[PDB]
């Protein structure tokens, strides 16, 4: 005991063409993704999926933002709006729009990503930092 309202669960990097999972478990050590990295093949497309609980009661203007950062210095900002969620028993699923992973020899390399789970009260729900690395290949 005890059992938050709000608990975050997973990230996962939803991909056709990645040859293995590409997921986050955010109930545990989250300070163990800084060493961490998942590859991307450069242009390749994705969603991101971000996995939540909702146990007693509604919130309101769920909201996920993700800072992107390379070699620490911060190149962008997206916010996406997630929406209002009452309680149930299954997880639930927020899947960004598709993207594409950066092409081009001068756009590989590392990334980093701080994400944070929040709502209209500004709750911090979640906040975790991973990283990406973009490759010619898999």
């Amino acid at each position: 005991a005890m059992v938050p309202n709000v608990v975050v669960t997973g990230l996962t990097l939803v991909c056709s063409s990645a040859p293995g999972p590409l997921e986050l478990d955010l109930t545990g050590d989250l300070e163990s993704f800084k060493k961490q990295s998942f590859v991307l093949k450069e242009g390749v497309e994705y969603r991101i999926k971000i996995s939540f609980r909702v146990n007693r009661e509604i919130v309101s203007g769920m909201k996920y933002i993700q800072h992107t950062y390379r070699k620490g210095v911060k190149i962008d900002k997206t916010d996406y709006m997630v929406g209002s969620y009452g309680p149930r028993a299954e997880h639930y699923h927020f899947l960004t729009p598709v993207e594409e992973a950066p092409k081009g020899m001068l756009a590989r390399g590392s990334y980093s990503i701080k994400s944070r789970f929040t709502d209209d009260d500004k709750t911090d729900h979640l906040s975790w930092e991973w990283n990406l690395t973009i490759k010619k290949d898999w």
